[PDB]
């Protein structure tokens, strides 16, 4: 059982998450500038108040390049539910030394975006 | 700064009943806490949202706060107030849990809420 | 002998594999104890001859089995195996559940798969 | 189906082949139990193209007992390119519950040995 190192973004709108070029990577003080590159993956949630199934707001979780459920996807690969982000000067190499989080040992880092970042309409952290 | 929060994620109600747990159950599991500390209250949070152009009432959410902490930190166990329901396990202490306090959401993530062994939640409630 | 899940299958009508948040996803079984609430879903894929005469896959079915029972009775909880996903209810014992075992359809109907109130499912799956 | 070691490789830059003392050599995996700390390293030499053929430094990959390209080998099995290792407290049972890694959805774990572990000469975790 693995997990993102960070908490999620919640989507309230109808369109997929998308950051402008050069933003989107959560702050992690234990990472280096080389490490600042990854993807957000959508997690869908469904529940049962009597209209059978109700789709809740999707959530989007960040994973460093080369880790997570899509560890094998190269940066920029087109896949539904996957969107790519990177900071200027980050290296296009797998971040196996960071890997993913095991919740039995570490709670998620509160997701925080760098000063001046623009979240698209409808998206909120926590 | 100046951000207070429940230590746990919310129980959302899509049914019509207020939250209620049979006496002895209903406090979420917190591996960083003792059985003395298993006492507190859920508190109701209302919300609206915008479908579009429609002042759309949303599903109530309930948040757990340990006894003596949170928005009703001053209220004693069992005090009657609309939007507040009480919960505790057997053998928990009727003492304020100031050492646990509330969560700083900038500093710590919420604990996803899970009722302990053999605890069901009323119809129309779900964790998220 | 040869046996069956105690429960009817969950069919995957979406691209997403079956998954549940920790604590969630064990089928409701009034004949069962909170100690027993631990197991796995196993994907069963069927092929069929299509109208063009080529084999083609049907929608995958996911069958629940209590821990220590069924086709993967040898696996400990959390084992890594394609087509196997794990579920456990808060406070279930990580012990093999050989006392409840698997079903003989000769003398036992399957229990209609029902998930506890407030269970979050992935898209493509439906909770009756 | 086609899988990979859970860990990055040990590269043999020298002429010593792997060998650890009693109870040493199992990589640090916090998603495993004292029961599981048992398995083998398997050599993987690669060949590269002045226009002749060329060996590179052999890469040793760790596979838990019961898993990998030699999953049907019991502990202590004698085979060229196979070295065996176990921690005190481990079980001599196939660890199919760990299995091997699909790189599509899991990054490699950087191979790390516990403090005090002794390595032969010429061996490095790149
Ligand atoms: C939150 N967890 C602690 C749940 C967990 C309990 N017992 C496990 C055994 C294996 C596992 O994941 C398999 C695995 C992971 C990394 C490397 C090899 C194999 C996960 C778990």
């Amino acid at each position: 059982n693995t997990a993102s190192w960070f908490t999620a973004l919640t989507q309230h709108g109808k369109e997929d998450l998308k950051f402008p070029r050069g933003q989107g990577v959560p702050i992690n003080t234990n990472s280096s500038p080389d490490d600042q590159i990854g993807y957000y993956r959508r997690a869908t949630r469904r529940i049962r108040g009597d209209g059978k199934m109700k789709d809740l707001s999707p959530r989007w979780y960040f994973y460093y390049l080369g880790t997570g459920p899509e560890a094998g996807l190269p940066y920029g690969a087109n896949k539904d539910g996957i969107i790519w982000v990177a900071t200027e000067g980050a290296l296009n190499t797998p971040k196996d030394h960071i890997g993913t989080r095991n919740p039995a040992n570490n709670a998620a880092i509160v997701l925080q975006l760098p000063q001046g970042t623009t979240l698209p309409k409808g998206f909120y952290a926590e």
